[PDB]
């Protein structure tokens, strides 16, 4: 039977063998898949509304495997309702499989940039920067660190808005993060809310310049200093180059916070 998963303290007939997910949802399309599992766009058979549902691939190996997957629901609940964060509707487990039902969002910022095959227009980038900064400011005011800010985890909303999602790595002040967007202080085992600001800086640098970020090597080292590659950052404006330099400050003690960036004249919007 389905077990509701939470940390805040009709249609389904258990008589027949199909799982609750097959029984209560219309599989419209698969939005993504991987080692984690699958994500589907669904239409709920109870209200007709559209949602996105992510399910794990294989049953729980053990208690640690279960608590690891279930922690995403807890991390998602600690964030709470915010306009710039993907809203979790409900989560449950059945047959050792964990299901997460959220609101339906547009394509990810990674998909959006790949579809255009070029640098996003700078007015479009400022909106994505501000919206994700607002999301990080919401997380960081609660002592939460996302630790996986990247274009694949930023999802478009209507009229040029975007929302921050995938809170599976979120920690309250750790697993392996993406090295392309990793803040330098994480190498020494030092984490804080400043790590998300750096990852957002590399995220904006990727989408505004259409450059692939290095997984390692010297190019990875150069981005963790104060050095922007003049080959790719040539097209940026003065205001945008100024903001990225502050977000990419190597010293987390000196790196600007999300609240500080949002108070700047260009981002005060
Ligand atoms: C289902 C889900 C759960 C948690 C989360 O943090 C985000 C999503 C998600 C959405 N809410 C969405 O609209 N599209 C997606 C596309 C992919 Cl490939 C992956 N996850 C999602
Ligand atoms: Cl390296």
């Amino acid at each position: 039977q389905p077990r509701r998963v939470s940390f805040r303290g009709p249609g389904y007939d258990p008589s027949r063998p199909e799982s609750f997910f097959q029984q209560s949802f219309q599989r419209l399309s698969r939005l993504g898949h991987g080692s984690y599992g699958e994500v589907f766009k669904v239409r709920s058979k109870e209200d007709g509304r559209l949602y996105a549902v992510k399910r794990s691939m294989s049953p729980f190996r053990g208690p640690k495997d279960r608590a690891r997957k279930l922690a995403e629901v807890g991390s998602h609940e600690k964030v709470g309702q915010h306009p710039c964060c993907v809203r979790l509707e409900q989560a449950w487990e059945e047959g050792g499989i964990l299901y997460l039902q959220t609101e339906l969002c547009g394509p990810s910022l990674q998909q959006h940039c790949e579809a255009w095959g070029a640098s996003l227009p700078e007015a479009q980038v400022w909106g994505y920067l501000r919206d994700t900064l607002l999301a990080l400011a919401h997380l960081h005011s609660q002592g939460l660190v996302h630790l996986d800010v990247k274009p694949a985890n930023i999802f478009l909303g209507p009229r040029g808005r975007c929302k921050l999602g995938d809170f599976g790595l979120l920690v309250e002040l750790v697993q392996e993060g993406d090295p392309r967007y990793m803040a330098p202080e994480l190498l020494q085992g030092s984490y804080g809310t400043a790590a998300d600001v750096f990852s957002l800086g590399l995220t904006i640098l990727e989408v505004a310049c259409n450059m692939e970020l290095p997984h390692g090597g010297e190019g990875w080292q150069q981005l963790r200093q104060g050095y922007l590659p003049p080959e790719f950052t040539a097209g940026l404006s003065s205001e945008l180059r100024s903001v990225l330099v502050m977000m990419l400050e190597p010293d987390p003690k000196l790196r600007a916070t999300a609240e500080a960036l949002l108070a700047l004249p260009v981002l005060r919007q």
